[PDB]
RNA sequence: CCAUCUAAGGCUAAAUACCGGCACGAGACCGAUAGUCAACAAGUACCGUAAGGGAAAGUUGAAAAGAACUUUGAAGAGAG
């Protein structure tokens, strides 16, 4: 499969990908943008402590109705959240990428997230029941995610 | 006055008609939202107590040669 961005050199880079993940697209996009260029260990720690609710993911684009929190100051924002499902999905994929690098014989401790991208996957349909005998959709919003790690000093 | 038939009984092929049926041939027609509703397990799924109503849906590749094997993950799912 082809990636949206090609790495500057394929020798010092590893790739990971997932499709039709059953996690919210907007939450996943926000937490992916939160970890756009961190070191691998830093990103792992950040996602872990997001799950334990010690640091927040700032919601910048899809922020309508998102409440304020005190941990967005360190991001220079006002609205932050703690999406643990997307955090753990990204954690699993980061682990997969780390294993990928260790297979390709890359220095694990020098990897940074070069390119991360979240798309919208095909949606799956459910039904909800409203007043006066009416039915509206109950669609979910899965996502496809790709990630590239690159050796930097 | 003329003209023309012989009712109240019966039979009779051909020339004529044919959006059903069997078997065929063709077209300045349509080309999968078109052409029959129906190119496909279509009067099927499904709805209505019933009379009845009634869809959506074609295309890998020349050939499955349909991805052995290694690796991360519980797996989906990935990298080679
Ligand atoms: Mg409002
Ligand atoms: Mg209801
Ligand atoms: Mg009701
Ligand atoms: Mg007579
Ligand atoms: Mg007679
Ligand atoms: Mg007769
Ligand atoms: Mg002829
Ligand atoms: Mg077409
Ligand atoms: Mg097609």
């Amino acid at each position: 499969v082809r990636y949206s961005l090609d790495p500057e050199n394929p020798t010092k880079s590893c790739k990971s990908r997932g499709s039709n993940l059953r996690v919210h697209f907007k939450n996943t996009r926000e937490t992916a943008q939160a970890i756009k260029g961190m070191h691998i260990r830093k990103a792992t720690k950040y996602l872990k402590d997001v799950t334990l609710k010690k640091q927040c993911v700032p919601f910048r684009r899809y922020n309508g109705g998102v409440g304020r929190c005190a941990q967005a100051k360190q991001w220079g924002w006002t609205q932050g959240r703690w999406p643990k499902k997307s955090a753990e999905f990204l954690l699993h994929m980061l682990k997969n990428a780390e294993s990928n690098a260790e297979l390709k014989g890359l220095d694990v401790d020098s990897l940074v997230i070069e390119h991360i991208q979240v798309n919208k996957a095909p949606k799956m349909r459910r039904r909800t029941y409203r007043a006066h005998g009416r039915i509206n959709p109950y669609m979910s919003s899965p996502c496809h995610i790709e990630m590239i790690l690159t050796e930097k000093e």
